[PDB]
């Protein structure tokens, strides 16, 4: 139960602070269509002289996927704000997810006058992957996401998967799964669905910014009682003669001191600039990128390794594809305006991270002596090394929140490369569609397969409750810290806000990198 | 109760393995039409100039039938797979059955332009015949069963049945029922109808091949002390001179050690090749068939005895019509192309069961002397001897599950000849019926036969439930089994899996017989 | 334990009558070698130029086994006299196994001198196969049962199996047994092993002959109220002309009474006779042979169906393949004169089962009318029909005791063919080996497999018990019945006695069907 | 144990049932065992 002219749920949405805790929950009401006719449909690269590396085989689902991976889908500007400037970190604790006043729709459509009534028996079926039997679609920042603007009415996604393939073609080994082969709860006007998850134990994500840098942690005003050698060729004489002249740590040198850390990882990426004057004249996006080979094919590493999108006084230029890059509301599908999209920019790292489009380091090659000279080649790519140190890539307001920790026997510091929590056993897939509704049979028995249907989709709201943890600041700072604020100065229209015409515009991407910490 | 917009039931479908046991449970979604505008009819092979061995006499019902006697509509390829790979035999134990989220729609047809509407208010009538007092038509291997994929639609079979006939005509002791005359359960949206059968003891279907023959299960070391007459006419002597030598058991000579069992039971069948060049050039088909006499009709036996499809090195050939023959979805109604039909291989069997298209052996026919020569001559059929020993026509993922037993006085054997378990109780036929719904009537009372009807069918969900008992393996056997396997060489489809097209393909028989125990 | 210089064992070797019970306990002294020197070897009619017919594939194995699957192993023949002179059946309900005071030797030979010393360290290795994981080849009359005369010693026969075989090739699903894979139980001198078996449910033996024959089995004195057709042609007239007058069941014609039972199924064979001069000149042995085909190979129907070894009046003839042949002891490995072998006689059983080597009967093979003649053809092979009785091949006091019913699908009056008690859980095959000892071995490592043994076998004793369970007789016979008696007329030797060089012998074969019980 | 929700077959170890003759892992007519190839442990199939 309950009844037709009975509502099934409330619509939830509002916002909690409870010191170190703050349950964010919003609800918004989504528009579920029939994807391919009630069919499973084999898919391929094949046939579409797609790219060597483009190639891929899998299958399309007839059904659709709840998705609310992405900050938006739970704070407000407002929220994010108040988060990002008084807490040094957060994290998930445990969720809620409710389906609710659920209406299914029956479209007659005939001489172009299209005809919509209620089905009040039709069914949806939904049900949650909580076992993670079905290939994970999350965490891969696809649309159909909640909309940021809790008015907003969405199209539930259609959920499609991938499998192993060889070229266009598939193996032995692929895997087609059947969804129809999983328990799903039917509702009717009526009914509802409820359920909720606990998430696993994770580090608190990083909100805020190093106030020192890894080099610059000693004091400025003692000196070591260690010594380095400082000169292999003594100075003057009047000649140039060897030597083997040492000095010790000094803050006179703090670049020649011994020092206990290292930059964290890097894996060089190629430099763009926002002023096309500055870059070179030849189409180097694929050509010059950095770029992994999985087993013949190649992918661009994008966002990859987490390092500084620049060095101070450049936030000029940026990493080829080494930084998010968020669709302003104008931006088309593809080749659009540099002014239709915003790119991300992750310099508050650049005090324990290398830089993405310079060198890691310097290295000696070879062996020197009286005969043969020192040596040395710039280090482009660099793995962890004991003695290293990192910080992990922001979040934004518009960014992932988790991604599903691959299945595999290893894995390092596996923080979702592109922004995130990386979770053993993340929120499930909520999987969703619409039950078939035969059209009048023959009026004589046929077994070849049915494939006439009353055309139909639904609606209803959806909830989705977390509660969050805050790890409050208490920086023993004494001057003021820099917080996000919105520009005070005139203006036609407000930031995060709606225009004359209804359309809701998130104006630039928000960190979460404000508050100051020490080293 | 319940309600109109209140599901009535949910989608249970999944598997679940404990140990010795597994329940398959699967639900499809179903059509049922308004069959013969709610007439019984009478009907015949009369006016049809049909074959004198053609004949029959029956009635057609108003009634659909569900039907889920084939092993696809519980067991997914993979799971048929772990069952046949791992487990020595297996059979049912109990079954559970389920209606539900029934709707009944109301088509009104117009200039073309046809509408289906709700009628709510609407019946739809169900009920098991647990009396058995109803001809069975399951077990008959017809189509109209669950489909093997979930998100396929089916459309209920009607149900018909036939009685004694003289040619086209009836005779004085020939029945007729009435479904009508039977309590049957009404349902309306918010209802729905379950019941629960338990299957009777049987016998666990053998999963397995023979790793021995009967003729080879001696010891291979060692002598018999038993002794058979090897000569009757002395070797040599530069004269042909009658004698009486004996032997004694050898393994030098198997083929004429006294033994303890005989051969399976046979009734020979033609044997045609599949490259017809090999074959003869006629239409034998009925011709040379070996069909039994039954009352003046002549009627194929098919498949008939089990028997091995062929000997050894020899997948060539086939028993004209010895073996099951599934039709793979491009296969029409007749006269169809090899390649679009999947014949099945008993050959596993020819290690105790005697080849179909061969002779089961040799019989002395006459009294042998010096003056009259001893003759023999080949026998074809065989029936029950003593001292048999056999093993029963292997079951396929898409072949039948259970027949029941005729009542008959006697019986042999009575294990379904087309594959299967034979039930004196198997599970009832369940009918159900959608209830007419007068038109409007005349203003003014008129007793003729009422055939105005309100066109409409209906629509939902059947869920059925069976628990199978599994026969766990122990083969204390050292080298590998054989076992089923999908290749794993590429390819442009999965088997068993939709095409780009959303066409469910199951591209060949799987048996049962992987697993090895010796005799 | 216990101990080196302490017997583990007694001999208990007696008889006992208790009634209904008589319990049988006989012990040997036995012989192992060690064989294939510890080898499991792969075998085949491979490069044999063997027939077709004498193909097969198996493996030699290094163990021993035990079998005492004779009745004269338990009986001797004064016993067996009590038994067949007294009781209308028999069968085995419990058995009791034992070894000991094993004592392994090992044999240094050199210079033509061997020289034989105790290595009382060595272990002989016993485990029964109850769970009946290993090819059965008891049951198949090889010789290596115990000797009939308890102060004989035996030799353990050495163990070897077959399986699937293509001419003298394996196929996938041949199966290959370790015995090593099997716990077994190890013994040094002071060491012994024991277990006890229980048979299942059995028919007891029927040790009787029948004192009424199936066409004789009503009263004499009186006719009966059936009528049947007695001619279709009228007698004289003086003219033949067409009729049908009808008779009723009178004692002047049994012949042709309607009667309630048929005779036992039958598979004709050959007859030949034991004065050469009858027979014909050539050699049919195999020729004129009632054979059976499975899979390619064709085997002698040996003894096959129970059938009457010829009819009243000429013990002369005999089936070629359908009596047991023991050796006398004299008689050689192949081709042995006549007199060398006893032919067994089962002509005890001519009341219900037809003759082996005649027809079953005659059978109408068209429909006779007056243009037309009534002709009709002799049936040579009869499978089983309702309404018919036989009775099962008897068993001799050197014949089999059990076989194991194979394990397939179905099976018909599963009664070892050649005589005995048929068995679904038989008693296990023992399974008994020396365990190797590697003789002195390199002093420096090598891998290569170790094949420098010490030569070594073992001897000990091996006890026998078994309850049977006696079906004592109450025929209200008045006169005397026949009873096997040993001649009394005087000669140069005592049946069933040594001679003067020591050696056994058992002159002729006794049968179990002496008293008599009507239908 | 494994849990696949997986429809299709899945790949499995299996001894080639094409005649032959020698079975693998079995001795030869001299009593010397033999593995003929080596056996992984990767058959089952399951998602990233
Ligand atoms: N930023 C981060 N750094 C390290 N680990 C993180 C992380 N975010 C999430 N994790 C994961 C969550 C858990 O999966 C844990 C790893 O668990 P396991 O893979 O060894 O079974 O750390
Ligand atoms: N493979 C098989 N072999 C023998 N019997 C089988 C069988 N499969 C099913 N049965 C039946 C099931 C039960 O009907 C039983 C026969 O019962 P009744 O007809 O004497 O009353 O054996
Ligand atoms: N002379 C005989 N006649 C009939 N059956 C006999 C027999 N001697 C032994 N049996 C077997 C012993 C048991 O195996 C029983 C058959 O048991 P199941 O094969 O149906 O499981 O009858
Ligand atoms: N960081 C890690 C250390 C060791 N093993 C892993 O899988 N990951
Ligand atoms: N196998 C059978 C034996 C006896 N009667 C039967 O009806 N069936
Ligand atoms: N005698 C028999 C009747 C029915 N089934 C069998 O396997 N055997």
């Amino acid at each position: 139960a309950d009844g037709v002219g009975n509502a099934s749920g409330n619509w939830h949405c509002d916002s909690t602070w409870l010191g170190d805790r703050v349950i964010t929950t919003s609800t918004r009401t989504w528009a579920l269509p029939t994807y391919n006719n009630h069919l499973y449909k084999q898919i391929s690269s094949a046939s579409t002289g797609a790219s060597n590396d483009n190639h891929y085989f899998g299958y399309s689902t007839p059904w659709g996927y709840f998705d609310f991976n992405r900050f938006h889908c739970h704070f407000s500007p407002r929220d994010w704000q108040r988060l990002i400037n008084n807490n040094w970190g957060f994290r998930p604790k445990r969720l809620n997810f409710k389906l609710f006043n659920i209406q299914v729709k029956e479209v007659t459509t005939n001489d172009g006058v299209t005809t919509i009534a209620n089905n009040l028996t039709s069914t949806v079926q939904v049900f949650s992957d909580s076992e993670y039997q079905l290939p994970y679609v999350l965490g891969s920042a696809h649309q159909g996401c909640l909309p940021p603007f809790p008015a907003d009415v969405f199209m539930i996604p259609q959920y499609g998967y991938l499998t192993l393939n060889n070229g266009s073609q598939a193996v032995g080994r692929s895997s087609f799964y059947c969804l129809e082969y999983f328990p799903s709860q039917m509702l009717r006007t009526g009914n509802n669905f409820t359920f909720s998850y606990t998430f696993e134990d994770v580090p608190f994500h990083s909100s805020y910014a190093h106030s020192q840098s890894l080099d610059r942690l000693m004091n400025p005003l003692i000196d070591q009682y260690l010594y380095y050698l400082n000169r292999t060729q003594n100075q003057s004489g009047s000649a140039q003669n060897k030597d083997l002249l040492f000095s010790r740590g000094s803050p006179a040198g703090m670049s020649v001191q011994p020092k206990n850390w290292l930059p964290g990882p890097c894996y060089r990426q190629q430099r763009v600039s926002k002023t096309k004057t500055d870059n070179n004249n030849s189409n180097f996006t694929w050509t010059g990128a950095s770029k992994y080979n999985l087993n013949g094919r190649e992918s661009i590493i994008n966002p990859g390794t987490a390092m500084a999108s620049h060095k101070d006084d450049k936030d000029k230029f940026f990493p080829m594809s080494g930084v998010m890059i968020f669709g302003k509301e104008s931006a088309g599908a593809s080749n659009t305006a540099l002014d239709n999209v915003m790119i991300t920019d992750e310099e508050e790292i650049k005090a324990t991270n290398p830089v993405a489009t310079e060198r890691f380091g310097t290295v000696a090659v070879n062996l020197q002596s009286s005969s043969t000279d020192p040596a040395t080649g710039d280090v482009h790519v660099m793995g962890a090394l004991p003695g290293m140190v990192w910080q992990d890539r922001d979040v934004y307001l518009q960014g992932p929140i988790w991604a599903k920790i691959p299945h595999t026997d290893g894995h390092f510091h596996p923080s979702p490369l592109m922004g995130g929590f990386g979770l053993k056993h993340p929120p499930p897939q909520i999987l969703i569609k619409n039950t078939p509704v035969p059209a009048n049979p023959p009026a004589e028995f046929s077994a070849t397969k049915f494939a006439s249907f009353i055309t139909q989709y639904s609606t209803g709201q959806v909830s989705v409750e977390i509660e969050w943890e805050l790890q409050k600041e208490n920086s023993k700072r004494w001057n003021p810290e820099v917080q996000y604020t919105s520009n005070y100065a005139k203006s036609a229209n407000v930031d995060f806000t709606v225009d004359n015409n209804g359309l809701y515009t998130e104006p630039r991407p928000i960190g979460t990198r404000y508050l100051t910490r020490p080293l």
